[PDB]
């Protein structure tokens, strides 16, 4: 078989892989990125396509321009199940043409020295002496099977986790996730018959009956075009999401023209803390493959880009030291936990609480102003549930005259506090990973039982 030598092999060219490629470019490294999809389809996984502007501003990723930016976003309207209470959170963001932006990032990375092979699948790892050392690839453009050696593989295969899942199962980098720690989500993009009211605002609709464990959404892509969809929690035995969509679409999108559909599709999305380690010998995992998605609102394009930024940093450091061991690449973990992972862990707890609340609970809490709509924004910043907020919330619901899980909010805050402390003390080396992990698992196990 043909054998090639690269510094870095990036597997997957979505927001995660393309960010890593972009952030590693113009540095004199020999980099190959591969994706199973043809070029003009790269980036087209079903998504609501909404990304906060802050992520581009902090990472130095290109702003979306032209046909890439479908609609400027100025905030989000959050709807109670009975739709009688709406909370507004203001903030700048973009409704993207995801494939068009994604492909432009890749083409610029390519112009900046990164080699790209589309229609190419990494079929199996090269693994020897405890190290990932590359991949066997099948290039369906050339109908060639190729062996590529790399100092580091960047695993950016999305939810498929189609490379790291083929590594020896004893390795931390092969960590799987519980079925209940992901959503299935489905969306369509449609034209609308009436102008879209406040089209610069996303709409998110909480409802445990029409989207159990997730939510419905209505994300305008223009004055007369909307991305509408829902996500529901996995591992709960729920019926087909396509059947939820058909049944309740009219509730959330009565204005759409069902004859003018531009795109439709679904996929899985992780909703948990990240991989306990995103680094091992000769490999870093990023994006959905590394469980980088915000457990509460399900947004992962922004955090995918953050994970690509951290990966590039750790890899550049590893080429300085010559150390591509787990230890040599460990800054991946330190960087990612700092930038988003600790926040995710806190929100992993909070998610579990939200998914157990009833519609009556959520209607009541929102109507009684259990929190300010402004406290929502502060909490979303680092995923913190502060004392004064929790205490006030408890006083607000103190008149409620039925059993409710809302009264567990104080204990939720306590568990969030516990897990945040653990992530603030992320293991400085691989040799501490195991005992730290068991501490985190114990916090989660104790929390689960508290809600049962
Ligand atoms: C319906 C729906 C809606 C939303 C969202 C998800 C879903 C399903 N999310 C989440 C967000 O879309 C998601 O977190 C990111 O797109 C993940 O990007 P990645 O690059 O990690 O994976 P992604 O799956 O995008 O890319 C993985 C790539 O790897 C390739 N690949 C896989 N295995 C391979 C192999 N062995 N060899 C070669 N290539 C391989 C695939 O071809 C693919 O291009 C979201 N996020 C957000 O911020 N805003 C939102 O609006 C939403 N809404
Ligand atoms: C549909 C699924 C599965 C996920 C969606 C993921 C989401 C909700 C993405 C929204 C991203 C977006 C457009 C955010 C902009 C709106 C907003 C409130 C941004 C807040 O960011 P900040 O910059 O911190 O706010 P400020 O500008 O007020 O400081
Ligand atoms: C999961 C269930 C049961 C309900 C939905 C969960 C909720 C309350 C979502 C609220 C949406 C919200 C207020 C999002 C915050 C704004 C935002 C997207 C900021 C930017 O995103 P980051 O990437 O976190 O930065
Ligand atoms: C709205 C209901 C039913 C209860 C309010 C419950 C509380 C105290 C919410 C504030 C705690 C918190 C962490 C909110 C932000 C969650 C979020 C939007 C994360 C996105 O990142």
């Amino acid at each position: 078989m043909k054998e090639l030598k690269y510094d870095v092999l990036i597997i997957g060219g979505g927001f995660a892989g393309s960010s890593a490629a972009y952030q590693l470019s113009r540095r004199g490294l020999k980099i190959l990125l591969v994706d199973s999809k043809p070029w003009n389809r790269i980036g087209d996984k079903p998504c609501g396509d909404a990304v906060s502007k802050a992520h581009f501003d902090k990472l130095g990723m290109p702003y979306p321009k032209g046909e890439e930016l479908e609609n400027k976003i100025n905030g989000i309207k959050l709807y109670s199940p009975d739709m009688q209470t709406v909370w507004t959170v203001n903030g700048e963001g973009f409704e993207l043409n995801a494939p068009l932006y994604n492909q432009r990032v890749l083409k610029e990375a390519q112009d900046r020295g990164v080699e790209i092979w589309d229609l190419t699948t990494a079929m199996k790892p090269i693994f020897e002496d405890g190290y990932v050392k590359g991949a066997v690839l099948f290039n369906r453009r050339t109908n060639e099977e190729l062996t590529v050696y790399s100092k580091v593989v960047v695993e950016a295969t999305g939810y498929s986790r189609s490379f790291r899942s083929k590594l020896p199962p004893e390795l931390p980098i092969t960590e799987d996730l519980d079925d209940k720690d992901a959503d299935v989500a489905y969306r369509e993009v449609l034209l609308t018959k009436e102008d879209i009211e406040d089209h610069d605002y996303l709409r998110i609709f909480i409802d445990q009956e029409t989207s159990p464990g997730g939510y419905w959404w209505y994300f305008p892509k223009g004055k007369n075009k909307v991305n509408v969809g829902l996500g529901i929690q996995g591992g709960m035995g729920y019926p087909s999401i396509h059947e939820y969509y058909k049944k309740y679409l009219d509730k959330y999108a009565p204005d759409v023209d069902k004859s003018k559909l531009l795109v439709k599709g679904g996929a899985l999305v992780p909703t948990r803390r990240p991989l306990y380690t995103m680094a091992w010998n000769g490999i870093i995992v990023i994006g959905d493959s590394g469980f980088t998605v915000n457990p509460v609102h399900g947004g992962g394009k922004g955090s995918a880009m953050i994970s690509g930024y951290c990966a590039a940093k750790a890899i550049l450091s590893a080429f300085e030291t010559g150390d591509f061991s787990a230890s040599g690449l460990w800054d991946m973990n330190i960087c990612y936990v700092n930038e988003y992972g600790a926040k995710q862990a806190s929100l992993d707890i909070f998610r579990r609480f939200l998914q157990k609340l009833s519609n009556d609970d959520i209607n009541y809490g929102m109507k009684k102003k259990i929190i300010k709509e402004e406290d929502l924004l502060e909490a979303s910043e680092k995923g913190d549930l502060h004392l004064s907020v929790a205490d006030k919330a408890m006083r607000v619901i103190s008149g409620l005259g039925r059993p409710s899980l809302l009264f567990k909010l104080k204990a939720v805050a306590e568990s969030m506090k516990k897990i945040k402390e653990l992530y603030l003390n992320y293991p400085r080396s691989p040799s501490s990973l195991g005992s730290w992990r068991r501490e985190v698992d114990n916090v989660l196990t104790e929390f689960n039982k508290s809600l049962s």
